[PDB]
């Protein structure tokens, strides 16, 4: 039970529109060999190129869309649509190129994958609606064989190049041609009844259909993504590292630490009302405050509506205006006006952010998070929370070459006394770097509007 077994039973009711006559009873091996690719029994760790549902969810940050229009079958050209928005058309002989052969098509497809993919992933991952032409055009640009490792480092290599008979991975693949031992998933297979279109406009209003191949391409990735991290979630499963995520989530927990501390001191709120993770810890363990934990977990679907986490059946809630509110990444749709937030913005462009369903978006930092639309108007209640770093440390060094700090955003008894102390200074400077970290990963911070740093500087007295 790890891979697609080339035995399992391929439905092929999507696939009769393209190939009259196909037979209903057809298996990945028949399927494969109809492709035009020989496995010739090999156990070389690819045994099928198609993938079940859970190695895809293993691989999401690998995902292209992938969509193929037969614009007028061997003897008339093809529209190539991927979820990156790119359309290329091959002639035999919402970005739309022009009708070229497919030697050259083959140059454009490897150079689109390893540019995209680089930074994500050791491999691609085909997400289909399958009825036909994209499966018979895959023998024009992919090459299949035993796994093997690139030419210039030890990655798995996912290119072949016909010109100098070598293996690349994504990082090294300038100039290569032919996409090596890819991943595929038919959606179609899941059970769907209906096209295309009907099932995905059911979950997202967000992805058209101009009609090109590359927006069939685009809403099939987003339907596996409500599928799969939407209205199926698996907060089990473990992601690889690929970028700066063990240095976000140590910002987040500095910053939250940081700012609730700050606001605590500043307004003397006599109870904190800490809603979302049922398994958070207080993030200010030494404050006098009577903190009370609200159980939510992370809303993958819509933003939660402000009334049903205060709904409380036939029994009185809790007192949410009494005190502050304290929603660390738990998204909803109108935040009471005496509240602390961090809500992550889905529109931000970087490697562990990828685009997901109707304006959501799937971050993907050791677990994968599907987030509703980030959407301003959540907001109106509250003010951004501006930078400011705060310590009653006391201003002692320990144990780096100097440049005085002067801030006005430095709050300690130091810059209060007239000239920052080396120790603040360091921490001031580790302390930016982190929100900065956090800020430029997507987080955005926001505050009750009567929050002032001003009252923080009577704290040292
Ligand atoms: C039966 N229970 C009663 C308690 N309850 C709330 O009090 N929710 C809540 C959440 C955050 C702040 C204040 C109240 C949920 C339903
Ligand atoms: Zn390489
Ligand atoms: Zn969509
Ligand atoms: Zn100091």
């Amino acid at each position: 039970p790890t891979h697609l077994s080339v035995d399992t039973k391929f439905k092929t009711e999507g696939l009769c529109v393209d190939i009259p006559g196909i037979p209903k009873d057809m298996t990945y091996r028949r399927l494969i060999s109809m492709m035009g690719f020989k496995m010739n029994y090999q156990v070389n760790g690819y045994p099928n190129m198609f993938i079940t549902r859970e190695e895809a969810i293993r691989h999401v940050r690998a995902w292209i869309g992938f969509d193929v229009e037969g614009c007028h079958g061997t003897n008339l050209p093809l529209q190539l649509g991927f979820s990156t928005g790119v359309n290329l058309v091959a002639v035999p002989t919402p970005l739309m190129y022009k009708g070229l052969p497919w030697n050259v098509v083959r140059i454009k497809i490897v150079q689109m994958l390893s540019d995209t993919l680089k930074n994500l992933s050791d491999r691609v991952v085909f997400v289909l609606w399958a009825h036909g032409f994209e499966l018979t055009s895959m023998k024009y640009f992919v090459k299949i064989g035993p796994e093997r490792t690139c030419c210039l480092c030890d990655r798995r290599a996912t290119c072949f190049s016909t010109a100098s008979d070598t293996y690349a991975c994504w990082h090294h693949s300038i100039g290569f041609d032919y996409v090596y031992n890819p991943f595929m998933i038919d959606v179609q297979q899941w059970g769907f009844t209906g096209n295309l279109q009907s099932n995905h406009d059911l979950y997202c209003q967000v992805h058209g259909n101009a009609h090109v191949a590359s927006c069939d391409a685009i809403m099939t990735r987003c339907l596996a993504v409500h599928e799969c991290f939407v209205k199926r979630v698996d907060w089990t499963i473990e992601y690889p590292i690929i970028g700066d995520e063990l240095k976000i989530n140590a910002a987040c927990r500095k910053v939250q630490h940081m700012v609730v501390k700050a606001a605590l001191l500043a307004d003397k709120f006599p109870v904190l009302h800490d809603i979302g993770n049922p398994k958070a810890i207080k993030c200010v363990p030494q404050a006098d405050v009577e903190w009370k934990f609200y159980d939510a977990q992370p809303c993958s679907d819509k933003a939660y509506k402000i009334e049903e986490l205060f709904y409380s059946y036939a029994t009185h809630s809790d007192k949410f205006t009494d005190g502050v509110c304290l929603f660390w990444n738990c998204n909803v749709d109108r935040y009471p006006a005496n509240s602390i937030v961090c809500r992550f913005d889905t529109r931000v462009l970087s490697n562990l952010n990828l685009p997901g369903c109707d304006g959501g978006s799937l971050y993907v930092n050791k677990h994968a998070f599907h987030t509703p639309a980030f959407d301003k108007s959540a907001f109106v209640n509250l003010k951004q929370l501006p930078f400011f770093y705060y310590s009653d440390s006391p201003c002692e060094s320990h144990g780096i070459d100097y440049v005085p700090l002067k801030s006005a955003t430095c709050i300690t008894r130091c810059n209060l006394g007239g000239a920052v102390c080396r120790h603040h200074a360091n921490e001031y400077r580790l302390y930016l770097d982190a929100y900065n970290m956090m800020i430029s990963a997507g987080f955005s911070l926001w505050v009750y509007k009567q929050f002032d740093t001003y009252n923080l500087w009577n704290t040292f007295t």
